[PDB]
């Protein structure tokens, strides 16, 4: 059953990939080679072209992503050659550097060796390569609550955070054959952060908020033609609402709205005053302003939705079915102000794609 | 097949209704009576108790409604006795008066005779009993675009609007056996309207916005135990966002955001300024303020969501399955600030319920 799943996935992917690349005459021979390789070895190896296009198709098929217009410009880094933890560490450091690009963010993915017998070669524990730690002991909350379990796992392994609200978690990953993951502190020179100030309200800086420049999702599995790349971190630039309406605003995250209301000088006493809504807007304006002032790429939800509309038009013009998850595509503030809110999307899963996988901690 | 559908629906409804009312011992005999009545007449007649509870269950089962906490206090008016267009007109006038209740809105439904052979006895053309007309000719847009087709149908029948942005449509409905509907102008003394002013910004009144007090949905079908009450208008009070984020804000409705931005003194030039979001918040604050000042019931989306959470808790505590449509339950502004956004809902259809039906115009 294993090889049959692999072979069927391979046939579907190679045919579609080669058609899109205008190389459909080469399909027959390539499938033969692959078929022999699966018979002999129990698997097959993607060409660099297949791997690059596969990762791009996977992005294009990500139902929950509003940023898909730019799928074809994804920068794909092939690191299937790595064998050592130093090599993995340095590849992750490099990804941060090249993706960051002095603030002019380049959407990038680094692809590590795939699973063999469902046996991972490299297992990345971080949710994002750059993220803040979280602590909760004896009623006291510090940092990012979403990071509490990973922070506790790291501290079990001999790491210790300074217990600020913005401790950078170390990189943490496990090599095949090793029992424990290793961890490495992020060099601060690699990590761009943005202090959050407001264009009009000077007191906003009193909140001492900041966020990191580049979201680099590092715990999802890239599946391409039946091959499981469980370790394949990828990044774009942020949409402002992710930081302002979710990370800094959620009650189970940094929960800053009452403090925002206070610095912008409005009461936070009555639901009918819509003080949470007003606070959300000002916090979200501050996030966009601050990133722009620092020269770090960011997109607002209105521009992003206009871009996604173009993606929809491009999909139809190319004869491709569009898939999407309405519940994730709508922004968390003013969704009815975007065209997304006013149409529906087929939530079918198409491969190649990025998938969730179980956390090795927890 | 007709009677079998009816009988099966009847059995399910009577059993559940009588259980909820603690009258389960009476089920057996009532089903017998009903079964004979279906055999003889091709249908059956609800008791007043069944009709009242049925309409309440239908509300409770309305997946898209955030206001369901109060399902059990629905005021049910039984007008299955009406036979004349004057009787229907006067019943509709009465519904407006008693639901409005001098501003202290009472959730109310008036139930007209049900369909016979799928033959409607009364067919209400209005979408809501109180709504504004819409016009579009030669590039010029006036009033509510959502009302354009019904407005044109009314004008075909000898009605003429003044062509303000807020012309009240007449009541328009058709009686069984009549070829054309009749229309009646709404007495202005019945219709409460609220001018929209802002608590802090005096210039907001320059927009000359207003809205009507009571949303009275009049084009849906109530289905109870296999009986189709195609004419059964119902009302609650508004949630502020329905007026501020949708009716006055949508580009295909009144489209007021640029004008709002101008009166609140912000530029409407750059997406990164989030001027639409800021305008939405101020417009929504103005709507809540204005209704409250006039003494007309209204609820904000935060309070409404807190109420819905109680509905969820009440459902589980009563052993009832909860159903809901996440895509309609989330408010159109600051949805992630409500608990609704952060959970999922089973969208199964349970009866009794309210359903869409085809428009007799268009
Ligand atoms: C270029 C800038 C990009 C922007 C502005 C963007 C925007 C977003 C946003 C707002 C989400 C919603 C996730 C959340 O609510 O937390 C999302 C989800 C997602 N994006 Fe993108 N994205 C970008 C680039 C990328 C790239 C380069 C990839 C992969 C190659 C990607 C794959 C995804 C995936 C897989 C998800 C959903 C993950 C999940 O199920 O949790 N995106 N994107
Ligand atoms: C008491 C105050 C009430 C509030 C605040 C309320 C709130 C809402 C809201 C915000 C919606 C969303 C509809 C839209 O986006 O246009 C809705 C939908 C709905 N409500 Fe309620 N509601 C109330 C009372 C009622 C009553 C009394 C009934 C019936 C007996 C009812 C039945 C429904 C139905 C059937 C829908 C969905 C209709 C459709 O599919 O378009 N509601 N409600
Ligand atoms: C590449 C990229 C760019 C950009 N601007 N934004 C993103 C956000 O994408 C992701 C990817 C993975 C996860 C998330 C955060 N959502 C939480 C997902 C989740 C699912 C199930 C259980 C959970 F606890 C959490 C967001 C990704
Ligand atoms: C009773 C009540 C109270 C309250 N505050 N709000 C409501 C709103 O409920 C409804 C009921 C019916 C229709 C709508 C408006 N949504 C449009 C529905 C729709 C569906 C399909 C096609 C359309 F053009 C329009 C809203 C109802
Ligand atoms: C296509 C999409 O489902 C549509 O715009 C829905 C979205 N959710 C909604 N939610 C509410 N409350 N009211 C609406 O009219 C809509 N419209
Ligand atoms: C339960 C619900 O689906 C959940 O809160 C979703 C809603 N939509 C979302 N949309 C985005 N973009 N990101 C999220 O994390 C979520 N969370
Ligand atoms: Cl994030
Ligand atoms: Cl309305």
């Amino acid at each position: 059953e294993e090889k049959e799943i692999l072979w069927n996935e391979a046939k579907a992917f190679i045919a579609a990939c080669y058609q899109e690349l205008g190389k459909a005459a080469e399909v027959k021979d390539r499938l033969a080679d692959i078929k022999s390789e699966i018979d002999l070895t129990g698997s097959y190896v993607h060409t660099k072209e297949e791997l690059e296009h596969g990762a791009k198709m996977a992005w294009r098929n990500s139902n929950r992503c509003i940023g898909r217009l730019f799928w074809n410009s994804l920068n794909v880094i092939d690191r299937r050659d790595v064998r050592t933890k130093e090599e993995v560490r340095d590849a992750l450091f490099h990804h941060i550097e090249t993706a960051t690009n002095n603030g002019k963010i380049r959407p990038t993915i680094t692809i590590f060796p795939p699973e063999e017998k469902g046996e991972k070669q490299v297992e990345i524990w971080n949710h994002q390569l750059i993220r803040y730690a979280g602590y909760e002991s004896d009623g006291e909350r510090i940092g990012d609550p979403a990071s509490c379990s990973l922070t506790a796992a790291c501290e079990e392994l001999g790491w210790r955070g300074e217990r600020t609200d913005f401790d950078l978690l170390p990189l943490i990953f496990r090599m095949k054959g090793d029992e424990q993951p290793v961890w490495y502190e992020l060099p601060r020179s690699l990590v761009i952060e943005v202090p959050i100030t407001h264009p009009d309200i000077e007191a906003f800086s009193d909140l001492e908020l900041k966020w990191y420049g580049v979201p680099i999702i590092s715990d999802m599995k890239l599946e391409v033609g039946g091959i499981h790349y469980n370790a394949a971190p990828f990044n774009g630039w942020y949409m402002g609402t992710e930081i302002g309406a979710r990370n800094l605003a959620d009650e189970k995250r940094y929960d800053k709205l009452k403090k925002v209301a206070s610095v912008i000088g409005i009461a936070a006493d009555y639901n009918t005053d819509l003080w949470k809504d007003q606070a959300l807007v000002e916090l979200n304006k501050a996030v966009l302003h601050s990133y722009k002032k620092q020269g770090v790429s960011i997109v607002d939800h209105h521009t992003a939705a206009s871009q996604f509309k173009r993606f929809e038009e491009q999909a139809e013009e190319a004869g491709r079915k569009l898939t999407g998850d309405w519940t994730w595509l709508i922004p968390p503030i003013s969704p009815a102000a975007t065209h997304i809110f006013h149409r529906s999307y087929d939530n079918s899963i198409v491969k190649p794609n990025y998938f969730y996988q179980d956390k090795p901690y927890e």
